[PDB]
């Protein structure tokens, strides 16, 4: 049984791409002006330095894992929030994608993407459902299951994602303690077909073009357990 | 930092009350006939042998904790399901209560009860909301927040309860993998006012009088983390799970 875990409360163990930056001991994924306001046309991704193994081609074994983290998103003009943030598993060398939250290129299934992510969509792209949602994306910006999400502008969101290899079920939940609100989404996912043996875990967030908000991760914890 | 944790996949580390029984390496809380069918007018509670400390009067510190477990509930005649099952924190010597799921006596707040529980109500007692729900009970069978729950008769339910001392927020979620269904309920809870420094954790389940189902716990995991300074530090679920649950 191979185990890999970590816990950060204060964010060089990360690989940053684009506007991704850490300051104030907190990961800030999208751009922010001197005044401290967001930025239009931004994109940033942050990934853990050491790659983790999802499954083993030989043994056939598949790891069950879990991850949690807290994040605050502030969008002046709540109604002009965009585009959102996502937790993802991408192929190692992976260079950013479309600005789609920087992880996908189209709303059409493309196994070649070898990318799976949990999105926290704040702007509804008329593939997207009518309101802010939590979605499970498998090789396409078109989620395979979504859930209504009451966004608490400025407030923190404590989220928890888990993947049970036995049931092949992936589950996610955002929770705003400020308002005692809670949400979940579940969905089977054949991880062996959607991704590589080894992937990179992390975050990716974008902002609008014409519509922006902040994307700051506050704490991050992770653990994976691969059998023989 | 004082830590207490455990994990059971195969159920004498438990204190049983009433019809509570373990057989087939699985905790069976309500009665079952030879034929294997439920039983009317049943009640059973099961608790971990060692008591756990929720907070410290002196230090002022309050522990953040989490618990998970899998359970199957079968009720022939789905529409005649009753009464449900609950996870609870009760004062140590605690003898069972009303048959209310065996943990409360009235729908009126009574601090003297010093009991807090997460209910999985299957029969709607016209205090209860119209359909099966998940509720947070604080010293009363009248939940302080509830959530609609789609019951998968016979199928397993993987549940997870957590209490963040920093936010004083308590959260719960049942999940039926058979049907990829999920549910949550959240609610602030001033644990220091609702319970004793030391409590007993466990389960309690009842059945109807006139209406029954089975209440079998399959696996149980738990972890608590008490600090020294009033300063609270939520747990590591990311870890507590894979390591304990997955
Ligand atoms: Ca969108
Ligand atoms: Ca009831
Ligand atoms: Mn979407
Ligand atoms: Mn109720």
């Amino acid at each position: 049984a191979d185990i890999q875990s970590f816990s950060f409360k204060n964010f060089s163990s990360f690989i940053l791409q684009g506007d991704a930056t850490v300051s104030s001991s907190k990961l800030r994924l999208t751009k922010v002006k001197g005044n401290g306001l967001p930025t239009l046309s931004s994109l940033g991704r942050a990934f853990y330095s050491s790659p983790i193994q999802i499954y083993d081609k030989s043994t056939g074994a598949v790891a069950s894992w879990a991850t949690s983290f807290t994040a605050n998103i502030f969008a002046p003009n709540k109604s002009s929030s965009a585009d959102g943030i996502a937790f993802a598993l991408v192929p190692v060398g992976s260079e950013p994608k479309s600005n789609f939250l920087g992880v996908f290129d189209s709303d059409v299934y493309d196994n070649s993407a070898q990318t799976v992510a949990v999105e926290f969509d704040t702007f509804s792209n008329t593939w997207d459902p009518t309101s802010r949602h939590i979605g499970i994306d498998v090789n396409s910006i078109k989620s395979i299951r979504t859930a209504s999400w009451g966004l608490a502008n400025g407030q923190n969101a404590e989220i928890l994602i888990t993947y049970n290899a036995a049931t092949s079920l992936l589950v996610a939940s955002l929770v705003h303690p400020s308002r005692r609100t809670s949400y979940i989404v579940s969905e089977r996912v054949d991880i062996t077909n959607e991704l590589p043996e080894y992937v990179s875990i992390g975050f990716s967030a974008t902002t609008g073009l014409s519509y922006t908000e902040t994307h700051d991760v506050l704490s991050w914890s992770f653990a994976s357990k691969l059998p023989d």
